[PDB]
């Protein structure tokens, strides 16, 4: 009841972007989105991410299976988001809010 199908993804490793997310992720569960956060001006990677699954239960799936897999050189983070994320929201924040906010723990 009290977490979304909402996840946080960081650490990404290096070539590792929204095609690369939907690859790994969908194989828990159907997605219903999968964003890359993005230096507005550059376009430039700042290797972390959200997705959303269908069902919520396949969220806390991929988060037990994809938390702290190491690839290349990188330790994946994961991490379910309580009830009434949205990314269109979480989305707009600076990196340094999301750390401030307790959301990147
Ligand atoms: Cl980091
Ligand atoms: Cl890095
Ligand atoms: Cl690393
Ligand atoms: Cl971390």
């Amino acid at each position: 009841e009290e977490y979304s199908g909402i996840i946080y993804v960081s650490r990404l490793p290096h070539g590792f972007h929204e095609k690369e997310l939907s690859k790994y992720f969908a194989q828990f569960g159907d997605l219903k989105e999968v964003r890359l956060a993005r230096n507005k001006k550059t376009g430039n990677s700042r290797h972390y991410g959200f997705l959303e699954f269908v069902n919520k239960e396949d969220a806390m799936i991929a988060q037990e299976s994809m938390n702290n897999y190491l690839l290349m050189g990188h330790l994946l983070q994961v991490r379910v988001l309580p009830k009434g994320a949205k990314i269109e929201k979480l989305y707009k924040y600076k990196k340094r809010v999301l750390v401030e906010k307790g959301i990147t723990k």
